[PDB]
């Protein structure tokens, strides 16, 4: 709790000034002597010890205006028409949204601006802080800040006005002290100072503000987030306070920053903001709507809107006397806040007796009445006189140089990732276990030309291993991109210091990888093992990376997700990665894919790899064209290696040859493309800083009697609820109140068996006087306090669903139906009835959310109690008293309600029937009628003995100052062993006795349908699932589009890379590899599906799971089915885009068997794409996250893709790995697929690959070859030359059998795969159920 300037903070200033002073070296500033105070310390230490310089720096700042005035001006199916829409709107009315106004604001003044919702108060503070994006201001309108502009204050001197309103953005793992350590150094000034170091000077600076705002405690605890633990609520809101102060702000406005914020920790803010305003003369305002008597004491003047009209403003004590003297009534116990904002409500609000017809009702008359008053002639003579005085009488805002500035962030980003080094230690961690498994598959590659493809190959993957590696750091550009631009908008540093910071901080990261992986992978696959080799593959590498890691940053510095990311840059990443120049070799490469080569940063370092290994080497030929039975005692002169660069008659093939031929890469530009790199790195740098720069902007009663409940903790229990007993009746509202740890919402869960956990002792919970069944837990309905929905589900189409999964069985849909049209109405939600849930921005308000979740809690037809948590809370007063009155509404229709209810007004308390209350350890305190103004309750509480209740107060808080639970409160008697020992409770007990043994006797009504677990059947519910899931994901926001364009975008690249294709020897492993690339897209589908997943598992799991719609089984039976169609309908198109296009179908006219190959290959290609979602449901099922579920789902994909028998079969992988060659999902995919696309055609050889062969003198190739020919397939043809041109391959098959691909063996693939598919799904529902099912 904060206390505020209190003399504790003015001790703890008094001996960090001590502390500070030895460190260092009017009677005042002297911590040793008497009398001094932290106040004027504090005040002249900012003056004094930060030097003068020679700029006109601000130390506090007014704003005042005189006439300121501001004017302004789904489906997928349809989407894209939409889009075209916005194109026409993209290709080529005058409304005041604020009209006139004056006002003055001075240093040293907390203000506060009220208003209903609507009536312009966050563009009045928009507009004050000079963030007018989105609408003009009038040209009559002058606004002066103490003689500046606000041209002149928007250009250079940001960071004395500051805009933060509803959202802290902090780093959750930065601690509090380092988190204003930063700012406080980075505002103290580098120009010379005092004889003291500017570290030491941040410190203090640091500890003082941390104590003036009570942090002291708070320091190295993690700030954290929503989600991530620190301080819990208010003391996160206090630390945005003290590092808005350390930054210099001298105005700061907050829009609604205690929304959804209890009274006491908006009371604890506002006193923080005016300790602020106080201590240091300092100008905030602050937009409240639920503001209470003692935060508004705290105010020192006050602005109240009517449709952004400003009918008043001025010292806030004068304001309801002022209301009070044009004619309006204040009923009592009635905050003035509350009060004024109510005065403009029509429906609301009521003239005082006399005067109904003198009071004004329309806002004319509110200007009118404001204006002609003598209030308003004063402000105007203030304002004038201001502005004559104003009258009468830096290059940029920052103020530490870039250098400062980089290295500041670069030590930010060292202490964030040593307060998270998740993702520094996956990534260099995959990276050496990644290299390990690669070289174990390429272990010790060979000296002889048999080695040339494979090590080809290794130099291809080592430079994707290097390409990709620091792919993961831009996730750390997505987390501090807030915070980013919140600092920038505080004048602290600009985006691209940070920029270079986040570059600089990765440096140790990108070494350790590179090492990792390096080091192990060129050594243990035995490349060239000279020094110097080593040495420049490294550095090739290193640049690589590098230029591949500020690509990287580019495409995420214009994203805010890994997906979104992922999306449009696949295809680029894809088209990089198969122009290297390992898949398609140049000699290969089409007329119009040439140009992607030229401007590929990745194909000059693979060349120079390439060069570096093979230039200037001689290879022991392995092979020689003649050779076998018949071949055992020829001369080595009439033979010839295999190779490509192969010369007759030599026994060693040269590497300079082979990679002239082949690949046809030179050692000239070995060192050229060390600089071509060199410049990609610098350009995509460039890039990327100016991008980070520029681009940014009933008849049954429910009883409980001696209810005892006690839970272990830390191997000791302690009763939470000791002995409570009470009823809920028909017709009647119970609410249940108590303090922080009364302990009413574990009251609310033991009563609604809601709770997993404790055991109750002495309780007895009865019905009608009997004991519970099984069917109590479908006759209760419980309203929730969150409100979790679908996003992309109607109003209507919600509240249907839960009436078929809830209601009974035996009821026709008609009658459904027509039931949730009644509750429709009764709720007064037929207005928006067919509405999309949306999100809280843009959809329903939270009045109406929590309407719909009412009426989904209504329309199950509970027959016996419907338990609130907390109705009225984090909501506005207005919004509070409306649903209080549906609740009161609801009661009067025949339902039975218990609601616990937290820090009520007293309005809302007087419409209450009957009060719970309870003290700390779960003790009942009252039970009974609350009476007419809560005046029954008051009288037991003053009966007994303790301090009348004032005629103008709060009942609620009386409560809890009576029993002493309110903070700062004598209870002066134990008020458990007074109500034990009271006439109200022998009442209660006698009532209780008499309806267990009267309503007992009663004839209860036997039905077995309702004891059974679910209210439909399991296909309903499976059926009911799938369906909601289908249409979720066709009405999700670009959903089905991105994965649309994305496969097709990704299959037409990799199916018109390999236009119709030569079947030479290397055509054939060109378009093996065009089948290796075409499962890719996997690791981007698996991304982009998996959040949705999320969002269904959380609807069910926080709601739908203890409410009993459905079963674990039928959601996850229904996750897994979502997905199928989507899946097959994009795998068709995939199979279409990419199966002509390679032109494959050639390959099976000569047998005449076209039809079952293509309709065989188009089946494999949607198992795939169904099998790709299956696997990703599988990772996802056990996992929390949705990253780890993508990252885990990539790595086991990886692995998949090693051993699939493409870059090494079962012959060259070592005999430990083979387990993994068998067991592989894609080892019969890609056979399957090589097999029906290749099989049973001819194979011509390319000029380039023909092998020349010198007959023996006197004979001729014909009578020299054929029985090599016959042993070997082959083929030769005659050459002018007296030698002949060989060819080793005849037919595809030869090129199949050595892939190890059958064509008698496809089906069999296709079936196992199947299997795989099936055992995937299967796994998925037993991971569900085990890991996340209680
Ligand atoms: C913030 C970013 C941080 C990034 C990290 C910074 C890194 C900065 C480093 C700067 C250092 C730059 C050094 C470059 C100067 C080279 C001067 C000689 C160039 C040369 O000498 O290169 C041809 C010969 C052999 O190459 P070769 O196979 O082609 O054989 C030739 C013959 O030797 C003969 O000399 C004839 O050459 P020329 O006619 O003159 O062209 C021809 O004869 P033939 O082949 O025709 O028979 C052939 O070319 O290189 C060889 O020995 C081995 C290959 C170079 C060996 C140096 C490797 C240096 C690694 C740098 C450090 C890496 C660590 C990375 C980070 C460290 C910690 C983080
Ligand atoms: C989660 C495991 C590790 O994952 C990364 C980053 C570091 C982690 C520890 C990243 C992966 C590649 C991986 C290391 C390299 C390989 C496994 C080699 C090769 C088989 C993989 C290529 C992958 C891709 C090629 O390019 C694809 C793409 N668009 O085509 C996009 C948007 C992303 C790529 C990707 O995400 O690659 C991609 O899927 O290292």
């Amino acid at each position: 709790e904060y206390h505020g300037f209190d003399a504790h903070t003015s001790e703890n200033i008094q001996n960090l000034a001590r502390t500070f002073t030895h460190d260092s070296f009017n009677d005042q500033l002297n911590p040793d002597s008497e009398n001094f105070n932290a106040k004027f310390w504090v005040k002249n230490l900012r003056k004094l010890f930060e030097s003068d310089p020679e700029y006109y720096k601000p130390s506090k700042l007014g704003i005042g205006y005189r006439n300121l005035r501001a004017y302004g001006v789904p489906t997928v199916t349809n989407a894209l028409w939409k889009l075209a829409t916005e194109g026409f709107r993209h290709f080529q009315r005058y409304f005041d949204i604020l009209k006139s106004m004056d006002a003055i604001m001075r240093p040293g003044e907390l203000t506060v601006v009220l208003g209903r919702p609507g009536a312009g108060c966050s563009t009045l503070l928009k507009t004050i802080a000079v963030n007018t994006y989105g609408f003009h201001i009038g040209k009559e309108s002058q606004i002066t800040y103490d003689g500046l502009s606000p041209h002149d204050i928007e250009r250079h001197y940001r960071g004395d006005v500051i805009y933060s309103a509803e959202t802290d953005v902090h780093f959750p793992h930065l601690s509090v002290g380092d988190t204003l350590e930063f700012a406080a150094r980075l505002r103290t000034p580098q120009n010379r100072g005092e004889g003291i170091d500017r570290e030491t000077y941040a410190k203090h600076m640091a500890s003082v503000y941390m104590a003036t705002y009570g942090l002291s405690h708070t320091r190295n605890t993690n700030v954290g987030n929503d989600f991530v633990r620190g301080v819990s609520g208010g003391e996160r809101k206090r630390v945005s306070i003290a590092e808005a102060s350390l930054s210099g702000a001298n105005i700061q406005c907050w829009d609604n920053a205690t929304r959804g914020l209890d009274s006491a920790t908006a009371l604890e803010f506002i006193r923080a903001l005016k300790t602020s305003a106080v201590i240091l003369d300092t100008t905030p305002l602050i937009a409240i709507y639920q503001c209470s008597q003692d935060a508004y004491d705290l105010f020192d003047k006050v602005v109240v809107l009517y449709e952004g009209y400003q009918i008043f403003f001025g010292k806030a004590t004068k304001a309801k006397e002022y209301f009070e003297k044009m004619g309006w009534k204040c009923p009592q116990r009635q905050t003035t806040a509350d009060f004024l904002t109510s005065l403009t409500n029509p429906a609301e609000r009521e003239p005082l007796p006399g005067y109904e017809d003198k009071v004004p009702r329309t806002a004319q008359e509110f200007e009118t009445y404001w204006k002609n008053s003598p209030e308003y002639a004063e402000l105007t003579k203030e304002i004038d006189e201001y502005f004559v005085e104003c009258e009468r009488s830096p290059a940029s805002p920052y103020t530490v140089s870039f250098f400062m500035q980089v290295r500041y962030g670069v030590a930010r980003n060292f202490l964030r990732m040593k307060g998270d080094p998740s993702i520094p230690i996956f990534s260099v961690f995959g990276q050496l276990v990644m290299g390990l498994i690669l070289s174990s598959v390429f272990y010790n590659l060979s000296q002889t030309t048999g080695s040339f493809y494979y090590r080809g190959a290794a130099m291809f993957f080592a430079v994707l291993f290097n390409a990709f590696s620091s792919l993961l750091e831009i996730m750390s550009l997505f987390e501090a991109r807030p915070i980013v631009e919140k600092h920038k908008k505080y004048a602290l540093y600009r985006p691209s210091a940070d920029a270079l910071a986040s570059i600089i901080s990765e440096l140790p990261v990108k070494l350790a990888m590179s090492m990792s992986f390096n080091f192990v992978f060129y050594f243990m696959v035995n490349f060239r093992r000279n020094p110097g080799r080593f040495f420049f593959y490294w550095l090739m590498c290193i640049w690589c990376t590098f230029v591949m890691s500020h690509l990287f940053r580019s495409i995420g510095a214009v994203s805010t997700s890994i997906s979104g990311a992922m999306t449009p840059a696949t295809v680029l990443l894809l088209a990089m990665v198969i122009y290297t120049g390992f898949v398609i070799p140049t000699p290969s490469m089409l007329g119009w894919s040439r140009w992607i080569n030229y401007i590929n940063p990745v194909g000059y370092v693979f060349e120079s790899l390439m060069v570096n290994e093979f230039h200037g080497r001689e290879f022991q030929c392995a092979q020689y064209v003649p050779s076998g039975p018949g071949y055992e005692n020829i001369s080595r002169s009439n033979q010839v290696c295999t190779a490509v660069g192969s010369v007759p008659g030599n026994e060693m093939v040269s590497g300079t040859n082979y990679l002239a031929g082949a690949y046809q890469y030179y050692n000239s530009h070995k060192w050229r493309n060390l600089g071509i790199t060199i410049g990609f790195a610098v350009f995509f740098l460039a890039i990327y800083i100016a991008l980070t720069e520029f681009n940014k902007g009933n008849r049954e009663i429910f009883f409980w009697r001696d209810l005892t409940y006690q839970v272990k903790i830390k191997k000791e229990d302690r009763v939470i609820l000791d002995h409570v007993d009470g009823w809920v009746k028909p017709g009647q509202i119970t609410a249940l109140m108590g303090a922080s740890g009364a302990g009413k919402t574990t009251l609310l869960n033991c009563l609604s068996e809601r709770v997993t956990t404790g055991i109750i002792t002495d309780g007895e919970r009865l019905v009608n006087g009997h004991a519970l069944d099984s069917s109590f837990q479908r006759s209760i309905g419980y309203v929730q306090q969150q409100d979790v929905h679908l996003e992309t589900t109607t109003v209507r189409e919600a509240l249907q669903f839960s009436a078929y999964l809830r209601q009974s069985n035996k009821i026709s849909k008609k009658e459904k139906d027509d039931y949730v049209d009644y509750v429709i109405d009764l709720l007064e939600m037929t207005d928006y009835a067919d509405a999309l849930v949306g999100v809280a921005g843009e959809g329903l308000n939270v009045e109406q959310r929590k309407r719909l979740t009412i009426g989904v809690e209504l329309v199950a037809k509970p027959k016996l109690l419907l338990f609130l948590d907390e109705p009225t809370s984090g909501l506005d007063s207005q919004t509070a008293w409306s649903i209080c009155k549906l609740m009161r509404k609801l009661a009067d229709h025949g339902q039975a309600i218990l609601c616990t209810i937290h820090q009520p007004s007293a309005l809302i308390m007087a419409e209450f029937d009957r009060l719970l209350f309870l003290q700390k350890g779960g003790r009942t305190a009252y039970f009974g009628e609350l009476g007419e103004n809560c005046q029954t309750m008051i009288n037991y509480f003053e009966k007994y003995g303790a301090d009348p209740c004032p005629k103008e107060a709060n009942p609620a808080e009386w409560m809890l100052q009576v029993v002493g639970a309110a903070p700062g409160s004598h209870a002066k008697q134990d008020y458990f062993e007074v109500w034990r020992n009271s006439s109200e409770y022998q009442a209660v007990r006698e009532e209780i006795n008499r309806m267990e043994a009267e309503l007992s006797k009663l004839p209860r009504d036997n039905d077995p349908e309702a004891l059974l677990k679910y209210a439909a059947p399991l296909w309903k519910q499976y059926l009911l699932v799938s369906w909601r899931t289908i249409v979720q994901d066709w009405r999700s926001p670009g959903y089905i589009y991105s994965k649309i364009f994305l496969v097709v975008s990704a299959a037409l690249f990799n199916g018109f890379s390999f236009f119709k294709a030569k079947n030479n020897m290397q055509g054939l492993q060109n378009q093996m590899f065009s089948v290796f690339m075409f499962f890719i897209p996997f690791n981007t589908l698996v991304q982009q599906m998996l959040p949705y997943f999320v969002k269904q598992r959380d609807v069910y799991e926080v709601r739908e799971a203890p409410s009993r719609t459905f079963s674990w089984f039928a959601f996850i039976a229904g996750q897994i089915t979502s997905e199928i169609p989507y899946q097959v309908a994009v795998g068709t198109i995939a199979f279409f885009c990419w199966y002509y296009p390679l032109g494959l179908y050639n390959n099976a006219t000569p047998t005449d068997s076209v039809n079952p190959r293509g309709v065989l290959m188009w089946m494999l290609v949607t198992a795939f794409y169904v099998y790709t979602a299956t696997m990703g449901q599988l990772c996802m099922s056990f996992s929390e996250l949705a990253d780890n579920a993508a990252n885990l789902a990539t790595l086991l994909f990886t692995m998949c893709l090693n051993f699939c028998g493409v870059l090494a079969g079962p012959d060259v992988l070592p005999g430990f790995w083979i387990f993994m060659y068998r067991c592989n999902p894609f080892t019969y995919l890609v056979q399957a697929m090589l097999s029906t696309g290749l099989a049973n055609t001819f194979v011509k050889c390319a000029e380039r690959e023909y092998v020349s062969v010198k007959p023996p003198n006197g004979e001729s190739c014909s009578t020299y070859l054929d029985p090599y020919i016959k042993f070997a397939g082959g083929y030769f043809e005659t050459r002018n030359d007296g030698s002949c041109a060989f060819c080793q391959m005849s037919s595809t098959n030869t090129f199949l059998k050595s892939v190890n691909s059958l064509y008698s063996e496809r089906w069999r693939n296709f079936g196992i795969f199947i299997a795989f598919i099936a055992i995937n799904i299967i796994l998925t529902v037993i991971f569900y159920w085990l890991a996340r099912v209680p």
